[PDB]
């Protein structure tokens, strides 16, 4: 069963669009790093390895903000942090989460001349999502079809992907594409049913906790995460924004002409279950910044509430 | 409206919490500045008329403001986080346009706020979006319950001592129809006020400037100087920093509302100013632009629900 989960947490591979550090929960020093992190974060005991102090990597407001995060509980972390590398000023969004023993930081590059617009762009992303949420709210109740069609249209406009689908899980765990919008000319997948095994339990289980997942390029060469072999626990990457897709799925995307994807879990009663996914595909590589993904998380949460109301209301009328 | 509009539209006095520049769209050079701008933005001659912003700000900052000249008002995404070239001091630059001028308000940012710039913007908008979902799920039918919820939500989001819903009657006089305060404050719930307490000129400006903040009614106002070559006065009333008229400043001091934040409630935005959400604080208070921006959208949603409650009511 869960030889799948072993590889999906302890696989130690990330997507190369960003890099990863894990810091010790007490010393704040590097205990693990992706192999691309030296070249991404430094110009260059190298400049970056096990035991590196982050005060040597980043400017003082940047390192200061990460040191302070080492003091904050998980739910109290406000992401992302805007960080600059020492000397170069090279900027990244740092997205922080905690595992037992460690603070994990995903670093996603930002275009330097866009740094002045970071707050502006984050507000605009959430504003657009918030407007989408008001349009979901004003929909007349009583039609799951209208709700799902509206949601895929909103996600399509917000995210700019080639294809957006609502993928519903049936009682037997097989899935169905129940709503879809594409750029003109693409073949539809609307209506198609797919076996339970296309989306393994481990992936469904992960979606309960990791609610938005982005794959930038299914063909990109994955990068290993190295950790001190004496670290008294294994570092899991299930929470990382950068976690590489399992090679099977990477192959699956290749076969389907989805080079890129963005997937939002739809969890009702967040008893709790995965109702389905909002699945975005792109024909070419696609990156969208963490603020938009964050705004999409809330949109998906509101959608799930409305989904569950439509279920209740058609459970009642019958 | 005769006299008031002249002075308010020119907006030659600002609050000292921030500073203002106006740039000529054609040249990108300074054509107006608040008298505190030299001290705030500098430590190449003095900042004055004719100054090139490439001498005031770091290169990415100056480029971001120069790029803003090529956006229609409606397409400006605010704020811009700028750093001063000499000091490295950070500010939020809030940009608006008046014809061929670009007007920039600069509000200081604390050094530890800079790395959390996007994080704090998302959190402010997330809190406001959650407030919006609670407004939406309110059962229809009660203007009172709607306004009560709104003042509660604004109170929690903004941290002011007092939040009121202030409704304009057909004769333009006002009534406080909902209120929440910290314990011990004197209530104004239910009180009616004359139309003249909020002049037409003020009500007209709220149609366009939807959120207005006063940090400290006692603070000494700062003059804006403009290019002597201009044969007319610039309009600076779009500024976030515009100083309150001294009559209003006195009224606040009288009332022991030292600070305020006021949101316009415009229905059919039939288009009219239904009222105001009025926040007061006993002591000075500043809230940063991203939160005020998020408040603007909360107020817009509120206005939609107010007009629904009006229509549900005219149906009975
Ligand atoms: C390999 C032997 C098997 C397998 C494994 C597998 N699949 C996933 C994850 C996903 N598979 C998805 C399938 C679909 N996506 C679509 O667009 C459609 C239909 C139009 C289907 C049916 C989706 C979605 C996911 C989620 C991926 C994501 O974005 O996170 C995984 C986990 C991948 C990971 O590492 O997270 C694995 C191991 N898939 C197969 O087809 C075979 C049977
Ligand atoms: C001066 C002779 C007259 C006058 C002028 C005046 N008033 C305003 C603006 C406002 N007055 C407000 C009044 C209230 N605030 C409250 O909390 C209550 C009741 C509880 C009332 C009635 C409010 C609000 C405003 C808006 C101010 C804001 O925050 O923008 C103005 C415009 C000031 C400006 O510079 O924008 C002027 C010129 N007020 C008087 O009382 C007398 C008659």
């Amino acid at each position: 069963t869960t030889a799948y989960l072993h590889h999906m947490q302890k696989g130690k591979m990330i997507q190369p669009f960003g890099c990863l550090l894990a810091l010790d929960e007490k010393t704040c020093k590097v205990i693990a790093y992706s192999e691309n992190a030296p070249e991404m974060l430094t110009m260059v005991h190298p400049a970056l390895g096990i035991g590196t102090d982050i005060k040597t990597l980043f400017t003082a407001p940047s390192a200061s903000a990460l040191q302070k995060a080492l003091g904050f509980a998980e739910v109290l972390l406000l992401n992302p942090v805007l960080i600059h590398c020492k000397t170069s000023g090279k900027p990244f969004y740092a997205i922080i989460h905690r595992v037992t023993g460690s603070m994990i930081i995903d670093f996603e590059p930002v275009k330097p001349y866009e740094v002045p617009m970071t707050a502006a762009g984050a507000l605009q992303s959430y504003k657009l999502a918030a407007k989408a949420i008001t349009r979901l709210q004003s929909l007349p109740s009583g039609s799951m079809e209208r709700l799902c069609d509206t949601m895929v249209q909103e996600v399509f406009e917000l995210t700019g992907y080639d294809r957006v689908m609502a993928y519903k899980f049936h009682e037997d765990d097989h899935g169905e594409v129940i709503a879809e919008i594409t750029k003109p000319g693409l073949e539809p997948y609307l209506g198609l049913h797919y076996p339970a095994t296309d989306i393994p339990q481990a992936s469904r289980f992960l979606f309960m906790k990791n609610k938005v997942r982005m794959i930038v390029d299914c063909h990109a060469k994955h990068v290993r995460v190295l950790q001190d072999e004496k670290l008294p626990f294994d570092l899991t990457l299930c929470g990382s924004t950068l976690r590489a897709p399992h090679s099977c799925h990477a192959q699956y995307m290749a076969n389907m002409d989805s080079i890129a994807s963005l997937v939002m879990a739809v969890v009702v009663n967040d008893r709790k279950r995965l109702w389905g996914l909002v699945v975005c595909h792109n024909t070419t590589p696609r990156f969208v910044p963490f603020p938009l993904r964050y705004a999409c998380e809330f949109l998906a949460q509101v959608f799930a509430i409305h989904v569950n109301k439509e279920i209740e209301l058609h459970h009642h009328h019958h």
